[PDB]
Order: C-alpha cells, then sequence, then structure tokens
C-alpha cells in the first residue's frame, strides 16, 4: 500500500538506444476485462498512472488465471525494455553461509510486503514502462499506462530495491551498533543478545523506522519462529543444518535421477562428512539422454551406500564464535577425493566439504592437498574474513622436500602434522646426479604426421638396442612409450637420456595419478626401481 | 578546470569482480574510505553505477599503517589513448646511468585536483562484507585518485612548476615520474644526494606533498648465460653444456659448439670422463666472451609490450629475463632472499622497478605459480603503490637450466 518517499535512483537508456515500441497484440474480452480491474486498483494505490497520447512507447501486457483459481495476474513483458535499459551494479557477491553466523538470542525474520511496488521510480524513467490494455478487438485506443514503482520483472528493481533498503537502514545501523541486520532480497533478519523483552522493543522501532519510509512489515503475531527454513537449510536457535535430504531407491537411475541424486549429495557435503560422488559423477559421462537408463557401476553402488548410511543418522553444525581460531583438517579419501571439515573447539564442526583431483592432470597428493587447502583459505576468507589453521596429513620433512625441489612456487599457511592415515607422501624420487655403473638409455620417440605411425627405441652405452613400432600414435606419445621401453628393460638403477622436454617435465613432478594409460605405466616402472637418473637433450 | 576524460571508442569502464578480503583489510578500508568521504575525496554511490575496480590494503613502505590499494589496471588499459597519446609524460634515457635513484611517493598531490564528473562513475569500488550481511560499501572518486595513470598525466603541468626551481638550480639531476612515484636521479655522492632529496622533499612540502627508495642503475650489470669452470669433464656435462650453448646460439650471433659436439662421438655412459682438446677449450673460451657482452641486435620497441619471465632456481634464488620477443633479452638478472610466495612478490616488485626505470614502463609478467595460489596471498606482501599485469606459466624443464 504505501510507496517510500525515498529518494529515486536515476535511470538510463543504454547508449543510442530509445524506448520501445512493441505493439499490443488483441485480447480476449475477459483478459480485457481483467486487466481493466487490475489496473483500476494499482492506479488507485498509485502503482501506475494513465498516461496522454503523446507518449510512444509501448511494452506487451498479458492477463493469465490459473484454471484451480477465479484470480487474474497482470503479467507485462519487459524483454525489450530490458535489453535497453542501462547495466546496474550486481544485487549480491556471494550468499550468506550459515556456519558464518555467530550465535543470538533472539532472531526476527522481516519480510518487506510488495517490496518493488513500495519504491517509486525515476521520474524521467517512467515513461519507457508505457503499457496499453486493448480496447474489444483493437477497434478504439486502449487505456494506456505506466510505472510510478519498481515494476516485477524490469532489470533494475532488485539493485534498485536493494540500495532503497541500504540508504534507509544506515542511520538505524548507525544509531543500533549491537544490533546484526542481514539483507537478502525483500527480507531483513535481524538479531541480537538483547533480553527478549527490549529485543521485541528494539523489532517495533525498526519496524517503525521502516514503516516511515513506506516498507511494510509482519507484526509479532504473524512474524516467523525458529527453526527458519530458508535457501535449503535449517536455522535452530543453537545449531544449522541442510533441509531433510532422502536419497530414493529406483530400480533403473537415469540421467536426470543421478544428477538429482548428485545434486542432493553435493548439497549435504557442507555438514555431512565423508559424502562422495566421484563414481556417481562418473556415470554421468556421455552424451545420454535425459530420460536414458544408467546401469549403476559396482563402483558408483559401493558410493551410494557409504553415502545412505553417513546420511542414516542426521547432523548439524555450531554457529561461529568470533573470539576463536578456526581449524580446517583435510582427509584423503581415495582416488583423488579429500575431504574437510572446519571446526573451532573439537570436534564441533561449523562447515565441512569435499575437493575432488582436477581432471586429464598428471599429478600427486601433494599438489592435490595443495589445491584443497587453497579452496579452504578463500571459502574461509569469504566466510569469516579470517584463514584457518591446518592440521594436514603430510609429515613437515614430506612438504619441506616438496616444496624446495619444485619448480613452482608453492607455499600453505599456518599448519600442522595430523597422524590420520592415508598420509600424503611422494612415491619415487628423481636422482641428482648420474648413476656409476648403471646402464645408460639414450631412448628415442618419433611418429610420422602422415602416416600416424611411429618407432619407439633405444640404444645403451652396453649395446643393447630395441625399436618397437606402434600404430595411430603422436610424438608425444612415442617419447613417452621410448621411456617406458628403457624402463621396462633397465636393472633396478639406470640412467635415461631422452630428447623429449614434455616427458622430463611430467616425470620431473613425481606424478603418481593421470588419466593417460602410458603414464601410469611409466609411474609403475618408477616407484619400482631404486635409482633413475633422467636427463634431456637437443635433438 | 577539471580535464575531460574519453575512453577508447567501443570500449566500456571497468567491470572486475572485487577479490574476498579479511576482516582486518576490510575494517583498515571502512576507517580510510569513511575518511576520504568526510573530506569529499570520494562519495557513496547508486546501483545505476554498473562499474568495478577491485580495491586492496596494503602495508607502507615508511610505516605500520594501512593504505588503501586500488587495482586500476583494467581502467588504464581502457583510457591508455589519454594518459600515453594525449598526455604522455616523456622517460628520460638518462635515469638508467645515474650513480644513484630515490624513490619518492607522491601520490597525496592528486587529492587536491577534481576529476571530470563524467569520468568519475568509472572510479567505482566496493568494500566487500563478510558473509554476506550487508550489501559492497560502494563509492567513487571525485578528485584524481591514486593508481590511475591519468592522474600524473592530468597532474604534469602542477608537478612541472612545482619542480621548476630544483630543476633550474641542480641541471645535472634527473626528475622522472611514473604513476605515483617521483624517480630522483644524480651522480653526487650519496650523502650530497641524500641532501637534495631532502631538499626536494621541502620543495613538494609547501605545495601541501608530505613524504624502491634507494637504487644504482649505474651497478647494474646482467646476469650472463654461466658456463661451468671444471678440472674435468663428464658425458652428462658436455650435453648440458651443449644444451646451455644451443638455447645461446637463437640469442647471442657467433655462438659456436662444432669441436664440443664432436666430444660426444657415440653413445657412452654419463659419468663417464672426456679430456678437452685445445679446439673444443678455444671455442669454450670464446662463448664465454659472447655471453660476457650484451646481446648484439636486441633493440627496445616502444610499440611492442615487456614481457619478464622468472624462475624459481631453489634455496631463495630466482632468475628472471625481460624480453619483448621471446628470448631476446634486453636485461637478465637474479633475485636472492620468507616463504616461496612472498620471495616472488618482492622479486615482481625489483624487476617492474628496474624496468620504470630503464624503460618507463612495466613488464607484463609469466609468474611460475598456481592462479589462485598467487591470488589468494600476492596482497600480503605488495608494497607498491602500482600493480604489473601478469599471467600464470609452468616453467619449461630446461628454461630453468640454461639459466641456473
Ligand atoms: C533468520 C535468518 C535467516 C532466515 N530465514 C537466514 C539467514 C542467513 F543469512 F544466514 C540468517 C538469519 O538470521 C540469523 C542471524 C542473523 F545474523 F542473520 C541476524 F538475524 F542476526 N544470525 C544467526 N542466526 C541463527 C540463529 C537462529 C535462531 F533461531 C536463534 N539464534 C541464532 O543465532 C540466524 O538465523
Amino acid at each position: 500500500m504505501p510507496i517510500s518517499p525515498i529518494e529515486t535512483v536515476p535511470v538510463k537508456l543504454k547508449p543510442g538506444m530509445d524506448g520501445p515500441k512493441v505493439k499490443q497484440w488483441p485480447l480476449t474480452e475477459e483478459k480485457i476485462k481483467a486487466l481493466v480491474e487490475i489496473c483500476t486498483e494499482m492506479e488507485k494505490e498509485g502503482k501506475i498512472s494513465k498516461i496522454g497520447p503523446e507518449n510512444p512507447y509501448n511494452t506487451p501486457v498479458f492477463a493469465i488465471k490459473k484454471k484451480d483459481s477465479t484470480k487474474w495476474r497482470k503479467l507485462v513483458d519487459f524483454r525489450e525494455l530490458n535489453k535497453r535499459t542501462q547495466d546496474f551494479w550486481e544485487v549480491q557477491l556471494g550468499i550468506p553461509h550459515p556456519a558464518g553466523l555467530k550465535k543470538k538470542k533472539s532472531v526476527t525474520v522481516l519480510d518487506v510486503g510488495d517490496a518493488y511496488f513500495s519504491v517509486p521510480l525515476d521520474e524521467d524513467f517512467r515513461k519507457y514502462t508505457a503499457f496499453t490494455i486493448p480496447s474489444i478487438n483493437n477497434e478504439t485506443p486502449g487505456i494506456r499506462y505506466q510505472y510510478n514503482v519498481l515494476p516485477q520483472g524490469w532489470k533494475g528493481s532488485p539493485a534498485i530495491f536493494q540500495s532503497s533498503m541500504t540508504k534507509i537502514l544506515e542511520p538505524f545501523r548507525k544509531q543500533n551498533p549491537d544490533i546484526v541486520i542481514y539483507q537478502y532480497m525483500d527480507d531483513l533478519y535481524v538479531g541480537s543478545d538483547l533480553e527478549i523483552g527490549q529485543h521485541r522493543t528494539k523489532i517495533e522501532e525498526l519496524r517503525q523506522h521502516l514503516l516511515r519510509w513506506g516498507l511494510t512489515t509482519p507484526d509479532k503475531k504473524h512474524q516467523k519462529e525458529p527453526p527458519f527454513l530458508w535457501m535449503g537449510y535449517e536455522l535452530h536457535p543453537d545449531k544449522w543444518t541442510v533441509q531433510p535430504i532422502v536419497l530414493p531407491e529406483k530400480d533403473s537411475w537415469t540421467v536426470n535421477d543421478i544428477q538429482k541424486l548428485v545434486g542432493k549429495l553435493n548439497w549435504a557435503s557442507q555438514i555431512y562428512p565423508g559424502i562422495k560422488v566421484r563414481q556417481l559423477c562418473k556415470l554421468l559421462r556421455g552424451t545420454k539422454a535425459l530420460t536414458e537408463v544408467i546401469p549403476l557401476t559396482e563402483e558408483a553402488e559401493l558410493e551410494l551406500a557409504e553415502n545412505r548410511e553417513i546420511l542414516k543418522e542426521p547432523v548439524h553444525g555450531v554457529y561461529y564464535d568470533p573470539s576463536k581460531d578456526l581449524i580446517a583438517e583435510i582427509q584423503k579419501q581415495g582416488q583423488g577425493q579429500w575431504t574437510y571439515q572446519i571446526y573451532q573447539e573439537p570436534f564441533k564442526n561449523l562447515k565441512t566439504g569435499k575437493y575432488a583431483r582436477m581432471r586429464g592432470a598428471h599429478t600427486n597428493d601433494v599438489k592435490q592437498l595443495t589445491e584443497a587447502v587453497q579452496k579452504i583459505t578463500t571459502e574461509s576468507i569469504v566466510i569469516w574474513g579470517k584463514t584457518p589453521k591446518f592440521k594436514l596429513p603430510i609429515q613437515k620433512e614430506t612438504w619441506e622436500t616438496w616444496w624446495t625441489e619444485y619448480w613452482q612456487a608453492t607455499w600453505i599457511p599456518e599448519w600442522e602434522f595430523v597422524n590420520t592415515p592415508p598420509l600424503v607422501k611422494l612415491w619415487y624420487q628423481l636422482e641428482k646426479e648420474p648413476i656409476v655403473g648403471a646402464e645408460t638409455f639414450y631412448v628415442d620417440g618419433a611418429a610420422n604426421r602422415e602416416t600416424k605411425l611411429g618407432k619407439a627405441g633405444y640404444v645403451t652405452n652396453r649395446g643393447r638396442q630395441k625399436v618397437v613400432t606402434l600404430t595411430d600414435t603422436t610424438n608425444q606419445k612415442t617419447e613417452l612409450q621410448a621411456i617406458y621401453l628403457a624402463l621396462q628393460d633397465s636393472g633396478l638403477e639406470v640412467n635415461i637420456v631422452t630428447d623429449s622436454q614434455y616427458a622430463l617435465g611430467i616425470i620431473q613432478a613425481q606424478p603418481d595419478q593421470s588419466e593417460s594409460e602410458l603414464v601410469n605405466q611409466i609411474i609403475e616402472q618408477l616407484i619400482k626401481k631404486e635409482k633413475v637418473y633422467l636427463a634431456w637433450v637437443p635433438a
């Protein structure tokens, strides 16, 4: 009902563009009747105003009544106006996370009633919101209106509403520093550590300040009670959790059923520790239609069963205490899966999460662990404005050996070793110098670009030699095949000389996981050797 | 009174994401911005401003106070015609030839000059909110901002008037303005040089300018490609020597490797000792005299961007090359130490500072780090008021070996 006496936000069209001039399609008599009734009510309430014939703009209107109801809705198609309207600043950078909330004695939800219709539209822009209710069979001139408030479906409404609420709340915020107010869409979530009586007094004073600016909110009888159900979460007085999750039991799983399941598992993973989705995600790889049935592999069945067990008993997170440190612990789950928990007091988790190994990468657990530390660090700065102290399953010596030899600059903030197997380690190490009394293999690999045929082989200082033929190969594959040949045919100590910077760079980084069968084959050989020296020579 | 600023046609103002900031940096920024808004330097803005430029908080070189650092890299690229073509500050060739170069921050000079009303919208920045409690605190500039290349370009006439008596009284001192700093070079004895710096600080002080730091560009001698001096030479040693010489054959004209290639005749054991011939030893000595001299045929092309590559050599050592065309080096050097990210930010600042002194422009860096690792931490150790362009590379296994 009220329209805020707040100052308007000046709005422009995109440079070089004029307002929309989209023709109104003739409508049925029942649709015209409904629109006239709706519009007469909005004009009465100050939301829209009748315009003269002068205005050359037009945006189409439609009337929709759902068959279960006898209520008509006015629908305005602002697609053309939105395309011609200036860009606005983004509404929010992120979304509030429950783990980042501090515990409050009392918390109140105040949702603004008819939010957009309570905020005025820039007087110079109103003319572009012009719409026409057509006459019966478009016989005579239609009834023309323009908006005076923020229209539903218009590009600028969310940002202009938000900045209006910010400008309004500003004095109340300055005068009440101990009251927490979260702004989200049409809502205000207000918390305090006052005794219940003065919290209700402060809430009435806030609602009264907002009413002074045209914003209506619910009173004591109508305002929500905990637990608050918000954006897939449950907010209880001293704990939070994700809303109920039911994992369906189907005879046949479709691509759509599996996508829905993976989304629910990912959503539960922010508070249920150990949730895994690798095997279920592998099933979604490919060119498969939404309703196509994908049989579960034994591995996806194993993973689905493990998830059901985790989710069988409800799990909650605690709220944040800004006067304490955040501790993040990470565990290796196998096959590139990593799980983590963040707590302040052991072991009452604020939240949990997971990290997965990058696809098609030659990599090791030290690199995956560094990536997981980085992901957690960034997420922590977003939620709490600080980095946690880490507890990692890697020895200080293993990390020290890694970072001192790696070509890339790498670092982990404050951390301590925690003995939680499986531990993170490097599975082989290249020699620093050529091995004496070890056989030197001068390996070679080449592939013809036209026939795609390759040859991979070696010549040794001891007289040994081999050449093997390969089909539908590349230079890269033949130079990895040549290194693999020397590994297969050598003793426990071997000096290998290659012309490949490609192969050298992969092996030098001590990978132990690869999507390439050939790299994995080389890894198996490297682990088994006692001493391997690898050198590069120009062609 | 204000100088009208136009963007490059076809390009719009910056719309860069604000990177997450810690609570202490946010509190530092809210305090600085509250004070600048009281003074009218900046103003709160509405949502009808769709522009954004990232903002950070760093520790000053002179104190333990927080300072605002705005990343205007995108706005600078989008106004390159104004600050470079329209109002270019010429680069003096004599600056790198000076015994001492002192770097003075003069960024406080710009707060006295109002910004063109129609350009203010492009200087929008946001102070983020922890856990998205509130929408970001949005502001735009009302005066010439620090970090924007149009600022010294506009202040140029005022700076000339400020420096006129000092320059007239000290004709052999070179003063060069780059972004928010003055580079003051002289051939005076260090104590006489410092006295002139303090005298120049008094001149700036009369115009409200209350005042890296001490460089010696004449003592800058490039790190050559180093060939080892050995008593005995294994097969492996000669192969590494050939690889390193093959690399400098593409750079330096006249490098020879025929006689040393002849020594690797066959498929010998890597550990096997090979005696050096008279011819290969002469060839080795001739290559050493070429490597110790500057590269013949390599010249700075002002129409091309400078590129800087850095390699981590272990034990707190880092090497670097500055070039425009790959491997046609304009400068080579080394940096010595702190954690890896701290050492790397320090190397980037040292290399950019030398680049500003030699060419009057910053290089685009190829950083040997993970994008996310660098992006999270670089701000903890940054002390400069400028920021260079950077990208992330996977240092080739032998580019490191050729520059060890
Ligand atoms: C109501 C609400 C909702 C909803 N619906 C959604 C969000 C979302 F932003 F996280 C926040 C939000 O408001 C809360 C805030 C607050 F900070 F925002 C402000 F109220 F103090 N701070 C903490 N909690 C948890 C909590 C619940 C309770 F029953 C009693 N005591 C408590 O501490 C909130 O629920």
